[PDB]
């Protein structure tokens, strides 16, 4: 299957042969283990039609997510430690900071990180510059939940970068994958660093590849799916950058634009 057709085969593979198993929450879930897709990022852009997909939401996150940025506030449940930090909405060592000063002992939400840690994701564009051919040119993030740390805790995600022909592919590998919400939104944001990243290496976008372990449907929504999975997929729009970028911290939420979106409309999913 195809572009969007290969999401909402695997919505229904999940409701025809998905086995029920709760998650920590104690939720239910519809689980299949195991399963990967693959979008062209060549001349489009996967941002999914069956449902509108909040994209300004994407990019927000993404360009918080590549700052490093700690504070909740700069933004717009059992991860917990603190009094008045929790107040102040210092999140502790988490999300960006691990692309960015990964193990660094941490201050504050406010304190200098430079030269800190380890930049997982200056290290992935230095070595799409020094050596294209690598087969490992990874970035790694956790769950906050997970991150005691010294634990050696495994982490959520897995990106592994690919370069050919001058075309910059991505994988994603995830340990676990909401289909309804999570996902949708996943693959448009990890579609948005590819582009991010050939843009200031000087290659063109290739593919993204969607992998799972445990892909999974929220019992309450089974019937919000069954319904998306009656729409007909449009084409998919084109992502445009505005101006010449040189260096991933100097994107803004300004350099980017959506073109030919026409989603079918909001689904919304508790
Ligand atoms: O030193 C380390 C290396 C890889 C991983 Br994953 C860790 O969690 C860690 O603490």
């Amino acid at each position: 299957p195809h572009g969007e057709l290969q999401y909402l085969g695997q919505i229904q593979h999940i409701l025809r042969c998905g086995v029920r198993k709760d998650d920590r929450t104690g939720t239910g879930t519809l689980s299949v283990f195991g399963m990967q897709a693959r979008y062209s990022l060549r001349d489009e852009f996967p941002l999914l039609t069956t449902k509108r997909v909040f994209w300004k939401g994407v990019l927000e996150e993404l360009l918080w997510f590549i700052k490093g940025s700690t504070n909740a506030k700069e933004l717009s449940f059992l991860d917990s430690l603190g009094f008045s930090t929790r107040e102040e909405g210092d999140l502790g060592p988490v999300y960006g900071f691990q692309w960015r000063h990964f193990g660094a002992e941490y201050r504050d939400m406010e304190s200098d990180y430079s030269g800190q840690g380890v930049d997982q994701l200056q290290r992935v564009i230095d070595t799409i510059k020094t050596n294209p051919d690598d087969r490992r040119i990874i970035m790694c993030a956790w769950n906050p939940r997970d991150l005691p740390l010294k634990a050696l805790p495994p982490c959520h995600a897995l990106c592994q970068f690919y370069v050919v022909n001058s075309e910059l592919s991505c994988q994603l590998y995830q340990r676990s994958g909401d289909m309804g919400l999570g996902v949708p939104f996943n693959i448009a944001s990890y579609a948005l660093l590819t582009y991010m990243i050939a843009h200031i290496t000087g290659l063109k976008p290739g593919d993204f590849i969607h992998t799972l372990g445990d892909a999974h449907i929220y019992l309450n929504h089974i019937e919000p799916l069954k319904i998306q999975l009656q729409r007909e997929p449009r084409p998919f729009p084109k992502l445009r950058i505005l101006r010449k970028v040189e260096k991933i911290d100097d994107f803004k939420a300004e350099d980017f634009q959506i073109e030919g979106y026409n989603p079918h409309p909001t689904i919304k999913m508790e």
